[PDB]
């Protein structure tokens, strides 16, 4: 157990997936924003922990499957073992945050990022702590069916800037974004 952070990737009508897939095009250097920031861990030995929901398990390629270098958990209110390839299931975002804090898991996670879909992020954003939601903000509209909620610019800070993170718009296949990061403290 480090920080609880969530990662998502949004077009400007707040849209995150589309039929079980991203709703723009691939964004190659996008998903590498991802990986290095859910992957890095400052600290030696120890692997970030990754949540999500069962959709946005099926959703990452099998050959992505479990995320390379995290642990990987999925949360599931029915399923009776992890699907195929994973090794953590719990039944809340409760009990999969409390299983970070022992028997076992606790000495081997650093960071805990909450990577979708829309219910979990919700859910962990609602949580009262500690939480940094890093949003990239994929600067037009994409035809969605699954969304990420309005930031309460009331309880959440947005960050001038963030480590490892640029500051300036970036553009990819024609496609603008920018890389937030917002913090509340409740
Ligand atoms: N742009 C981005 O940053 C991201 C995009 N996506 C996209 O979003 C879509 C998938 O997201 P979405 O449809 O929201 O689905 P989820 O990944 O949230 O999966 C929903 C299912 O997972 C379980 N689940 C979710 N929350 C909980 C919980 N708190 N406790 C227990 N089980 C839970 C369920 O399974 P059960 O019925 O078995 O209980 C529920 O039916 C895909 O299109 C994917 O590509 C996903 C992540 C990131
Ligand atoms: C089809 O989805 C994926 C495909 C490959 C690897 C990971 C993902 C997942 C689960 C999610 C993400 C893929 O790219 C992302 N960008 C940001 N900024 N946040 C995220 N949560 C993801």
């Amino acid at each position: 157990v480090g920080s609880l952070n969530c990662i998502v990737a949004v077009s400007q009508n707040m849209g995150i997936g589309k039929n079980g897939d991203l709703p723009w095009p691939p964004l190659r250097n996008e998903f590498r924003y991802f990986q290095r920031m859910t992957t890095t861990s400052s600290v030696e030995g120890k692997q970030n922990l990754v949540i999500m929901g069962k959709k946005t398990w099926f959703s990452i390629p099998e050959k992505n499957r479990p995320l390379k270098g995290r642990i990987n958990l999925v949360l599931s209110r029915e399923l009776k073992e992890p699907p195929q390839g994973a090794h953590f299931l719990s039944r809340s975002l409760d009990d999969a945050l409390k299983l970070t804090e022992q028997p076992e898991l606790a000495n081997k996670v650093d960071m805990v990022w909450i990577v979708g879909g829309s219910s979990v992020y919700k859910e962990a954003m609602n949580h009262p702590g500690h939480l940094k939601l890093f949003v990239t903000r994929i600067m037009q509209d994409f035809e969605s069916d699954t969304f990420f909620p309005e930031i309460d610019l009331e309880k959440y800070k947005l960050l001038p800037e963030y480590p490892g993170v640029l500051s300036d718009v970036q553009e990819e296949k024609g496609i603008k974004y920018k890389f937030e990061v917002y913090e509340k403290n409740d």
